[PDB]
This record gives C-alpha cells, structure tokens and sequence, in this order.
C-alpha cells in the first residue's frame, strides 16, 4: 500500500528519500524466534548498505560467545518497510538483514542462514517451497501500566459477530497496517476460544513467508498495543479454550508447475505429495521441540479433541496431524497442524521442507489416510491403526530431537547445539517449580 | 503409656470397660494410603468383633465397583488405641482392620493384605522384616476458616533452637499423644527447612510398622490442628527449601538374628545385605510410582543437592540412594532415601521387601558402592559409573511401573491395575494445566 | 537455684528421675557460634550417656561433607540444666555435648574441641584461663506473626529508671530464669542506646564461660519471646545509636594465683600481664574476623566516639581496645573490648587465649599505654603514636585471617578453612547489594 | 540541525538575534562531574563574553574556599547550543564555559582546565585524542510529585522491539533534540536489563567529546522528563540485572594519521597502539577512583559475567577490560571498559589520554591479550595469567588513588585533593550506613 516493494538498495534509498524516512530498525531473528532490532539514522543506511551494521551477538541468545562477540548484519533490501504505526513525519522504516561474521562468512547460527540452506537444498532438486501460514493470536486487556494481561476482551467464539466479538477495530488496524507492510489479508475472524482472532494473509515463498511471520506478529502486537490490548501468541494461555497454532500450508514448484498436483491421479495427488507426507511424518517427532518450541506448547498439545497430537494424514479431516485442502491445481497445498504461533517459522518452515525432500529423495511412502474423528478413536483403536503420537511434552520432544540426525544435518550444529541448550534450560527451569494446582491437589490430602 | 497393648479381642473390651470408651473408630487404609475410619459405639464392639464392621466399598478409591460394593472390616485387636486429643470421658478409641469380601475372604484390593502377602513370602524363605521410617513434615498456619495454608509458622533450619525454630510445643504434644498411642519416641527435631520438623520413633516389625505411619501421620495432623497449626506431608509443599521424605531403615532377620549383619567380612555386612541392596537397586525404578506416588513428589526428587534421584548405595554418603548406617549387630539396617511421607506405606513397604527378597533369591549383586558426592558429579561422570537416575515426574514412573511384572506380582492385579489408573488420571489432569509460572514466562514474550 | 550442678552421668539421671524431666535437648555449637539442639526422651538419657547421640552432620555448616556426614554427640554431665521457661511436668532439659567422628575420634571442626585444645595449651605452660564476658543485647517488639522486628521498646539510657526504661519485668525474668540455669546473676541495667540492656553474670573457667555465652544468648532469647519481645544479639541493629559489644574479661592462674596480679610492681601488673597484652595486640587484627564475624559487626566497628577500633591497651581508658580494671589480687584481669555478641564464644576465647600465651612465650612487650582519649585523637596524632586499627570492614579481617599462621594453628584446618569460606559466601553476597541508601545517594544525581 | 555550530563570539550573537535566543544558560562542569548552570538575559551576553560571567564557587563543589570565593566563566563560543525542549519563542540557549580566577590565571580546579592540559600534553608529543563514549542509561517512572523512582517502563532485554521496548518514542526524541545539539546519531537501542538503554554518537575530539558526555546526560534527563520518564545514569540502579557502562573509545592521531594503526603489522596495530594500552593498563587501578566515582559503581563493578573488573586487554574479547574493535585504517580504536556514566568526562579522559602517554613515552608492554572468557574462569587460573583485578570498592580505589603520583600529577594537586576529599566524605558516610540487608540477614539469626 502505497510504497513499492523495493528490490535493491537504490529503491531503498529513494523511498527513504521520498517518504521522509528518518529512522532504520535494522531488524533480525534470534535463535528462538525473537525479533531483534535497533535504530540507526537515514543517513547511515547508505553506510549501513556497503559495511554492513555492526553489532554485539554476545547479548543474543544462540548467537556467539563474548569471546568473539563481534557481529556484522548485512541488510536485505527487499525487505525494507515502513512502518505505519510509527509517525508519518520523520517516518521509521524496518529492514531485515542477514547475520554475518566479521571475516565475510555467513553466520551459521542465524535461522535466517537456516533456512535459505534448506532452500538452496530444495533448489539443487529444482524444487521451490510456498508456505501460507494460518496465525492464531489472543487479544488481552493490559493493567494500569500497560503490562499483558490473561484477561479477556470478549466472550466470542467461532466466526462470531456484534458485540459478542469485541475487536474488529483492531482486526481493522492491524488489517491496514499489514496492507502497508505489503502483506496480501485474505481473511480476518474472530477464532474458537474467547479474545482469540485469526488473520489470515496470502501466501509466498517460503523466505519471505518467515519474514512475513516475524513482521505479522510483531506488527500484530504493535498495532494492540497502540490500542490498549495485548496480543498474545501463546500456543495456550488459558485452560479449557482452544489454543492458538500456526497451520502450515505448503506447497512444491518445479519450473512453474505445482510438484503436488497430478491430474492423472484419482486423487488429484502426486506421487510425489505423498513422498513429502511421508517425509513430513517420519520426521515430525524429530523436530516437534522446534514446531512446538516452549512448554506451554504442549498445554496445547494434548491428547484430546482439539489438538493435531496424532501423526497421521488425510485430506478433509482436521483431527489429522497433516491436511490436504481440497484445492487443486496451482493451489494444491499440504497442511502441517501441529505447530504454534511460538515457534522460529525460519527454523520449523527449513525442518518441514527438509522432511519433505527427505520424503520425496527416499519414496517414503504416507500410508493409508485416516479419514475418521481421530479424537473420538480410542488409545487401543489409534494403536491398531498404528496412529503414532507427538512428543507429550517439551522434554520428550528435546530427547526425540537430540538423537536426530535429520534435524541436526538440516539446522547446522550451531543452532542445534544452542537450541537444545536453551531448551534443556528452559525445562530444568519449568520442571522444579511447585505449582499452584499441586498445592490446590495435595496440600489438605497428604 | 498408661495403656498396655492388647493382644486379644478380650483385652480390647476389658480395656474399653475400664477406660470409659464409648466409640470405635474402625479404620482401614485406601490403595493409596489414605486412612479411611468410621465410628461405632463401643456396645457394637462385642459384635463386630466376630461379625465385622460391614461398610460400602464404591465410595472407597481403588476399592470394589457400585455393583458389587458391600464390604466387610474384620477388626485387628493388636490395633487398638485410644485417641488422647479425643475427650477422656466417653473415650473415643480406635481399631485398625483389614478388609473382607463379604463370602469371608480377604480383599486382594486391601494394602493390608498385599503387605501381610510379602509378610508371607518373606517368612516362606525365613524372613522377618523390621521397617524404621523417618517422616518429614511441615508445620503450616491455618486460615481463618482453620483450613490448610502454605504459611511458615518459622524460619528456622536444622537442628535449631531458641524462637527460630517456634514448634516445641506441637512437637511435644505430638510426642506425648505418640507415646500414648504406642510409640516409643527416639528424637524430634526442626528439619532442614523452614517449619519443617522430623519426630522419630522406634522400628518394629513391617506391618505394625506401616500401621505406626498412618496412626503418626493422623496424629500428627490432629495435635497440628488442635494447636491451630496444619501438619503437611506434601513432599515439597514449597520452591527452594527441602523437600519431605521418609527414609526407610529396613532390617531382615532369621533365626533371631539379624540376616544383614555378618561380623566375619571387613564391612561387617553380609552376602544377604548385598543381595537385598542389589535387589532394590534394580527394582526401585519400577516402583518408584508407589514410593513417591503423586505429582509434587518429583517436584521434591529432581537432580541436585537435595534429592536422592540417583540409584546408587553407599555406607556414609548421604548423596546416595542406600545407605547403610554405621550401626551392626541386631541395629544393621538398609535405608531407603527414596520415598516421601505420601506414598502408602503397606504398599511401598511391601515392594522394598519383595525387590529385597528377590535380590537374595537371584543373588543380585549390587555392584560398587559409590562413596563421592553424586550431587558434585557431572552426567558424564555419572554416566561413566553407570549411576542410573529415578524416573523424572509421575509419568515416567507410571510408565515404568506398568511393564513391571514385578510390581504387578508384588501388588495383585486389583490393587496394580487400580492404583496404575488412580495414578493416569491424576497425571492426565495435571499434564493439561496452565500453570501461572508458564503465564510469567511467556505471555509477554510469545 | 534449686538444683545442684550435676558433675556425673549418675547426678544427672538422679535429677533427671527426681524433677521429672522427660525430654533432654542434646545441644552443641556450629562453626558460626549457633546454638544446635534436638530433643531425644529422657528414657533414652542411659543409651545416650554410653553410645552418644548420632546426627547427621552435612545439614549443619562448617561440620562434615554429605559423603561423611554420621556425627556423634558426647554428652557432657556437668552442663546438664533444666530449662525454667519450659513446663515444670514432663520437664525439659539441656545437655550440650562434643561432637566425635563414628571412629571415636573427636571432631576437629568442633568449636568447643578448638577450646578445650586451646584450655590444654594453656595447662602444658601451667596457666587457666577464667574469662568474664559483658554482653550486650536489643530489646526490640515482636510483629503480629512475633517475628524479630527493629522496633524500639523504650527510648531510656544507659541507668536509666522510670519508665523510660520499660524491660525491668523481661530483665527481672530473665534474671531469674539464668540463676536456674546456674549463672551468678551480678548487675542488670539499661544499656546506652534504647532498648539495649547489659546482664552481667560472674566470671568462670574459659569453657564453662562459653558455654554460658551460648546459654545466655538462647536463654535471653526464649525469656524475651515468651514476654512478647525479640533479644537481638546484632553488633549495630540501629545506626546513630549504641551497638552492643561483648567485652571479655580474661584473667590467667597458676598455682591457684592470678599470673595477671605483682604486689611489688607499681602498676601492680605483673610482666605476663603486659606480656598477655602484647599478645593480645599484636593479634587481634588476625582474629577481629573471629570477634567480630558479622558484616553488620564493622557497621558497630567504625572509627568514631564509641567502638574500640583502634590497638591500644590503658588502665581506666575506655577508648581502648584492652582496658585494665583496677580491680588486683585474685580479681586481676584483662578486658577486651572489640568482640560483639555475635563471635562464637569458643572460637573467640580460644584465640585470645591463644595469643595471650603467644605474648608470654615470646615475651612481646605491648608498648606505652595509651591513657588520652584516642576517640579526639586525629589520624595524624594516632600515626604519630603508632596506633594501629582494626579491619575496617568483613572482607578485611577475612583478609587478616587467610595470612595468619597463629590462626590457623590455634583453630586447626577444618575450622579455619569453613570458617573462611562461610565468610566469604556471606561478604561476596553482601558486596552486590544496592543499598536503599545507594538509591537515596544517586538516584536523583546521577 | 537547522542551526550551523559557531565559532566565535560575533556567529553567538548573530545566532541569538536571528533564532530570538532570549536567555543564555552559562554552564560548567564541576569537580564531580555535575553540570552548573545559571540563566543570564541574552542582551548580557555581549558584556558576558567581554568580562566573562562572575559567580560564587564557595556554593560548588571541589572549587575554591568561602574566603577567596568570587570566579570568573570565560565563556566557549564554539559550545553555544540553542535547548530544543525549551520554547522556541524567546528561545533559551547554552553556552559552556571555562572557569577563571578574578586575576585573569585559569582555574586549575576546573576538570575542563584538566582536559585542555592533558590535551596540550599529548599536542606537545605530537597527538591528539579522539573519544567516541558509549553511554548506557535507564528509564525509569516518575512518581506522583515528579521525582525519581526505579520503577520499571519495560521488561524489554538487548535489541528488543514490539511492546517489550516501550520506550522507541522517548529514544526518538532524544535522537532529535541531541541531532538539534549538534550530535550525530550513530545508533540508538534498548540494551541488556530492562528499562535500559543506549543511544550512540559520533566520536569526536577529546574536548568535545566530555562535552557532548555532559551535554548527552542533561539532554537525555531533560527529554525523559517531559515526557514523564526519569533517565537515570546511576551506575548499578538495580540489583541482578545490567549495569550502566560508558565504554570509551579512544584514537590517537598524529600529523592527520590514525597512530594506533599500522599496516604492515600482522594485527594490523602499530607498536605505539600496545603501549598505550600497556600504560592505560599500568594506571587504571590508580584512577579507577575517577572512572568509577561513586559506591554505586562498585556495585556494576563486581566480580562475576558482566562487569570488567579484570585488567587485561584483548581484540574481540568482551571479557577484557581493554577491547580492540576490528575497524582499521582512521578508524582503529581503543575501548577502555571499566567506566560508568556517572564519572567526570574530563578528568577520566585526560587519566585515560594520560595514562596512554605514559605508556607511549616509557614503552610499556602491555602483555600478552586474554582472548578467553575471563569470567569463566576461576581464581587460580586468573592467577596463573597474572590477570590483576580493579579495586572491589571505592575506598580500595580511594587507597589507590592517594598513592598515585601519575593521577596527582595528571589532575593538579587542587582537583587531586579536593576529588579525594569528597570521595572519602562519600564512602565515610556510607560505611557506618546499617543496611536493610543486614537486617534481613542477622536481625532473626543474632
Ligand atoms: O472484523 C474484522 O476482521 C476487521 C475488518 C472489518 O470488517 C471492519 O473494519 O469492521
Ligand atoms: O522440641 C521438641 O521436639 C519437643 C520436646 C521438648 O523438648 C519440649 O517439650 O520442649
Ligand atoms: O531491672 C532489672 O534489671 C530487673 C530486676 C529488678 O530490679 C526487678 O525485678 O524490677
Ligand atoms: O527506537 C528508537 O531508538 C527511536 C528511533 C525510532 O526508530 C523511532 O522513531 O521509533
């Protein structure tokens, strides 16, 4: 909206000439997903173009030791954007860059580095990776200081209207502010549990579907907050309401034809979907500590009738762990359900493409589709049919990536060796802590 | 004190005549150790002494279905105690007894009976078994409504005095109403952690030892109650301070002497006392579910300074999962470190016997003792002796108690079967709980 | 009062079967000078006379390792005492006791064994030790839950009468309960600073003495908490007024003459009198860490009006750090005055006993007294008089301490280095604290 | 911006005409580092740079005497700065000055004096010094009167966006009104603990420079103040989070070439560049007490995994006390660091400038670099690389300083005394201090 997407520095230069851009939130992704960012001048972007922004990654979680902290971002020009919230005059513009060492080298530990690595993989088989994601968020109240909150800003459910659904401004405002960050909105609703909200954008490429993730949540979050909402994208913040996942639709390309379409097949499907189905499958459990990266993602996966907890695929049923929209064609997507809006999206979309051409490379065939409700099967039902199950918490998913040669070929051992350091920290944390429901369960019992 | 032990049903009423006892609390304990009484008038003594006490069984967890429900409680007389909190005038006593399917035979649900069958499997092979706990508990305040709290009633450490350790007079309390329900008080002290106190009594046979645990830990929690205080037995009520166990000193004897104790070997321990410690090492995994049955059990059994998580055995160290006190002669015992004060003791106590018997039956040795601080050892190190860990949470433990034919053998299929179920749902409920901890540590970051 | 010091085990059972006495609180002293008691029944009173005590001595600081942690306690006779404020039926007793190694060896890490090794020093050159301590101790209000608060109970002075002073009734009990416990009540007054009161008992043998030290302290402390109060034995609890001190009289003996006392000198000070001070002096700043263990020590032990910082001996000087009391004969002795209530009686009267022996082997001349106010002595006229100071703060005189062979001699390797090591935990903890006076200084400036 | 800097007197008073500059703020620098102004009408700003500004210095610290009192401000044209924050309409500017006495001879208690000799010093060996500082400071909340709290604005970490930085507003308009002033933003970022931040600007020459420090730190407080904030430079404000440094980047240049650059070396570093950082290494500890001025920064400075207490120097180690960034060419610098925001920008410069000419003229080695974590390792290790410590508090930096002939000489005897003097008024004040700490940890436990 209004701005022309750059593609080179020279268009960069001339819409921060053109559109009084003052200041540059030279922007990156750490290891666990977080959007880091500090401001230089307009007038140091053109420095900032040649040298590169240097900085210390020593303050950067999965990033380098503070032995040999010294860091060098080199900035994308294709993802410059203006920010709309921010003031029109002196106007604050973000660009992504890309994480290098001082030598020149790419930085390996950068998620970004990852997940180009897994499209040069994808390329050197003449494939290429579209990913439309589906982002659940929650919209809270904020305190008196302007703190998040758990507390709910309506009692809406699915697709509900009036005043039951309480956030259609700030659907609207995050709507236009996503159309000037050059996102393509193809839907916007209210979602199952209370103050949940969906927003759905067009799909891309699967780099620029990564960026389009980070942006989303962080101008999601912005634009409640100027509002006086928190937006959450926790897997589960509260109890007994649906959590908040990130469905993964993707889809494969080889020159110019959608790779997951066959119009010979009864099933419209390719052989080779099938091979990234099983691909996606047999590695899921692997990379289930990246889809699903912190504790509370497993609040939200558990075993019961609205989390995707069953490795299984189909085409209609939304109990599966993987689904295949009905769309044809160019169209023809694969849906992976298992992860959260909390997880690295440069991390999970590399994972999930790499079990992909691992599929497609070894014919790894899918199996038989379930078609029925999953979650009203029983455990001794789900066992006959073989219906495996993901990881039931953090510390299983950690165990099941650690012995996974697959997921520490296609992260580098870098961002595996730091990854399940922080996530092993996170757990020992999490795991000794007394809580409230045992005191409420055992103190007056024992 | 001022009561000698009955031994017969004619003692019992003599000493109901002339000490003015009006109701009989007829108690029996749950499968999961909870202790469940009723009261009669003592002019139904006479008949439920040859009749029974009958009682419905489907309000009673682990216990008999709705539609075969009627139960019957044959009255042990050795059991019988008159409760001194209780009024003297209109004494109010009680009766332990074990419960029987109404055709006249023994439940094989009761954990009375699967202790008295390990009794009898001990004795099959010569055994006796001599059980001395040491129970760990905290001292809460009680609310206005006088109901449980998590408040310090000090702050006081181990072994301390003066107003920094404030329960003198509930330990002394507790120790006199001990003593007038048959104890033979050893040493009371403040524990390790604030409000937290140990009262030792002396050991006895098994069952009359399981029996002192639960008559202790009702009268501890009566004497904490009518001082205005809540006597906890959770196993870590708080974060950060030590947890409660009950470390369980276990003797065998045989021919009047004590099996463990050999004075010709330089340990002056016998091949029997290695083959009991053996069998325990490589049984404890499979019932750690019984010895530490709930949830909060391993929030007080993580690795670190503090929790014997590590399945080793030792003479000295105290980082270790057996020790073996200095003590020879009739005194040499075996202590478990392992359990915590809300595991049922005719259970737990039970399974220590049968792992121990089995280690003498298969001659298991129990490989070299470690005599390092295991707490100052790294995985590696740990690894490299092989020192095994207990299971993790309640899951772990559910999961390995489930394939043991040990356990199941041990336990009898009603009580296996029953108490494995009790376990799932209570871990099924917990594992799907938001906890505020995980709204501290991600809702404002997600 | 009313009950004869007992010399032998026979004399305590005898007054234990005579006052009915019931519980026995088998009590030593920590490293830090903490009182460590546990009760055991006086039924178990015989056993504990000929086996001792055993307990687990990895819970208690400076004692043994988690891999060694079985201690045994020997009962000492002569200390058996009842206590006053605890009931008169089913009476409780004190017994302190010294700790021994399983292998009936003592504990070298014992602070009364480092004593009674110091009191064996002393007898191999003839001389005994009698030490009079002067303590110091805040009277302050319990909160609503009578926890320790700093809240003053009377704003009186030193003598002060009326109810300007408002603990004559807490004085009066405390009195009372210490000539139970065998002291020699001598004086009682209010102290300089408000709520600060001084209970002069009569002097002793060095080890009795401490062993009243430790008694008073608790005694006091129990007396104050059953009125309602708090007896804090904090060096300086309030700034701008009086910090409490301990100052020790000490004198030696020799042939049942006191070394300290020469009719024919005319300061009637015999030459190992000066010689015990040169001792003490030269010393002191090598155990200032001993006398005065605590951070909030050096916040009593400034340069000012009232502490005795500076190394100095006088007759009648009061600014001083030795003051010699006109007293002569048998009632000769030596006044330190640095020490606070907080030093470990044992430790701290080992060491000056120690380097008063020093003194006299190597005949160290203590220099001129100093007989001007030191306190309007400036720094140039105390450099030119050669007076030295004490360590200013806790990490000095740990400094002082580390360098000290004399030290480490007369407290033995284990004492020394957990002593050390448990001061410097608490100096390195407590020199990263941002004070609320850091905040009232900068905050607004910088 | 929009004003271009003035060089002499007649482009001041064109400036005031034509910018409607009302009143002129005469400012200087006292000894401690603190800004003193006072408000003068622009029409007597033509006599002001004729006769200068006559003020009392009895009522400024570190100045001269109540008896000799009157001073004389030579005021800077080329410091003339017009206050963005205050009202353009009758616009309100500052102009820094120099102090003299009335005889017409410069003040030699004038920091600013101290610099420019410094300077000239390094100009007499044929150098000059460029700094580029690094600032850090905090964001705190105002209370309801207005008054500095410590209360949090956000939880944000390093480089954090979204809502987790709440302060991008407060950033932005402090870039513009120091762009305003003159400054050229480099970068500005949230850093490591909450509610802090940093904001970059260009180097510059030394005097400039202590400058733009003292004009960044009253800018930056004035901005967050009309906006509701307090910007504290404290040291240490908080306990357990990031300090606030200011990293000071230092260049030599002689006849218009970088010197600490030198191609042909393999480090790509002359020799001259070693022994500056040799001398600034020989001396930091004898001007720590300059760099690191108050109680507070020894708080920051503390040994641990943040603070640079350890002496030694290193390329890209951030672990070192000196680091080496890789920029070459002009841009080769020296990073000093130790220092805190709350230091004197002149007489820590001229130390620092000094120390460096020391080691220049006496060729100091500097020693081999420490590319280690020196936080990671311990004591011993420390020991055995003969890696010195910084003084641990500011009475240790006091010592250090008293005995330095270097720093007496660099500063003048009456900057030396007067800076030593208030210092140890400073820590007197603060070592009697009874800390709420000490209460917490001794009240209930002495
Ligand atoms: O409801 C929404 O999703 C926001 C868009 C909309 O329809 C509106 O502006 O009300
Ligand atoms: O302190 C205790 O354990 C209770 C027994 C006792 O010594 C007392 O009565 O005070
Ligand atoms: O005032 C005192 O020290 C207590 C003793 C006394 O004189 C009294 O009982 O009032
Ligand atoms: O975030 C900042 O550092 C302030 C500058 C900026 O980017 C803005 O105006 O938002």
């Amino acid at each position: 909206v209004q701005m022309k997407k750059c593609t080179t520095k020279e268009d960069v230069l001339e819409a921060v000439k053109e559109r009084d851009v003052k200041f540059i939130r030279t922007q990156f992704t750490d290891t666990l997903g977080i959007i880091k960012s500090w401001a230089i001048p307009a007038e140091q972007l053109e420095e900032a173009f040649e040298n590169g922004v240097m900085f210390d990654g020593s303050s950067i979680q999965g990033f380098t030791r503070i032995e040999e902290s010294d860091m060098k971002l080199a900035l994308d020009p294709s993802t410059f954007r203006i920010l709309p919230w921010r003031p029109a005059t002196g106007a604050v513009a973000r660009i992504l860059g890309d994480v290098y060492l001082p030598d020149g080298n790419p930085f390996k530990g950068d998620p970004r580095y990852v997940l180009k690595t897994a499209i040069k993989e994808a390329e050197k088989m003449g494939f290429s990776m579209n990913v439309g994601p589906e982002l659940e968020f929650f919209l809270f109240k904020l305190d008196a200081n302007g703190n998040p909150t758990t507390e709910l800003t309506d009692q809406g459910g699915y697709f509900d209207f009036a005043p039951l659904d309480r956030a259609q401004d700030v659907r609207r405002d995050i709507d236009y502010a996503l159309e000037h960050m050059g996102f393509q909105i193809e839907a916007s609703h209210h979602e199952v549990a209370p103050s949940q909200h969906e927003i759905d954008f067009r799909f891309g490429d699967v780099l620029c579907t990564a960026d389009n993730v980070v942006t989303f949540k962080y101008v999601v979050k912005s634009i409640a907050y100027h509002k006086g909402y928190y937006a959450s994208f926790m897997p589960k913040p509260l109890f007994g309401v649906n959590g908040s996942g990130m469905h993964s639709n993707q889809s494969l390309f080889k020159d110019g034809k959608n790779v997951f379409y066959d119009p010979d097949t009864p099933t419209k499907l390719s052989q080779d979907a099938m091979y990234y189905i099983g691909g996606l499958l047999k590695h899921i459990r692997e990379f289930t500590a990246v889809t699903n990266p912190v504790v509370n993602s497993y609040k939200r996966l558990v075993p019961g009738y609205e989390a995707p907890v069953y490795i299984s695929w189909s085409a209609q049923n939304r109990s599966s762990l993987i689904r295949i929209p009905a769309t044809r064609g160019n169209g023809t997507r694969i849906e992976l359900r298992c992860p959260d809006p909390a997880c690295n999206p440069y991390l999970a979309f590399a994972l999930m493409l790499r079990a992909g051409l691992e599929g497609i490379k070894n014919k790894i065939d899918p199996g038989e589709p379930t078609n029925v409700n999953i979650f009203h099967l029983s455990d001794k039902e789900r066992e006959e049919r073989g219906i495996r199950s993901l990881p039931a918490d953090l510390k299983e998913a950690i165990d099941e990536m650690k012995g996974s040669k697959f997921v520490k070929e296609a992260l580098g051992e870098h961002v595996f060796s730091h990854y399940l350091c922080a996530k092993e920290m996170e757990w020992d944390e999490y795991k000794a802590v007394v809580h409230p429901w045992e005191l409420s369960r055992y103190l007056s019992m024992l």
